[PDB]
């Protein structure tokens, strides 16, 4: 016995990631780019 409204249990899953899959999404996003800002930043220095 529970909700998922009996069909919200399906559309859940993609709004519970409304707040979850954006949630790990923007997560590894700036967790990466992030990560480039300090190598993409050293890394224009050297070229030859």
């Amino acid at each position: 016995a529970d909700k998922s409204d009996l069909g919200y249990t399906g559309l859940t899953d993609e709004q519970a990631q409304e707040l979850h899959s954006v949630y790990m999404s923007g997560l590894w996003l700036f967790s990466a780019v992030a990560i480039v800002a300090h190598l993409a930043v050293y890394i224009w220095r050297p070229w030859f």
